């Protein structure tokens, strides 16, 4: 087992929702395993969230996925999706949404 640390997510420059401000969170996979996510920043074009994701049980090249959604009344949307497989030590990323805006984040993978 190795252990992996998902922190310091952010968004800058989300684009406009069906009305008004979008509502972003981030969902966090790791190989697959659902690792949770964010609360919604509500009202907030450039998100940065608090919240951190640990798992303990992953593997080097284990597949990291992050999915930034707004999140609406009855459907979320989902604006985009960044992956990258996983190395040891502390890495800081930025990845460009579909839907646009820019997510950063950083992990630490480790043992
Ligand atoms: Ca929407
Ligand atoms: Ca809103
Ligand atoms: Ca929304």
């Amino acid at each position: 087992h190795m252990q992996l640390r998902l922190y310091n997510l952010r968004v800058r420059g989300l684009p406009s929702d069906l009305m008004g401000i979008t509502d972003g969170y981030v969902k966090v996979f790791c190989g697959s395993a659902n690792l949770g996510e964010t609360s919604v920043n509500h009202n907030n074009a450039n998100p940065w969230w608090t919240e951190e994701f640990s798992h303990f049980k992953a593997q080097e090249n284990d597949i990291l996925r992050l999915e930034v959604h707004d999140e609406d009344t009855f459907f979320d949307d989902l604006l985009g999706v960044c992956q990258r497989q996983i190395k040891v030590g502390t890495h800081e990323h930025d990845c460009y949404l579909k839907e646009g805006g820019t997510l950063h984040y950083m992990y630490t993978l480790s043992v």
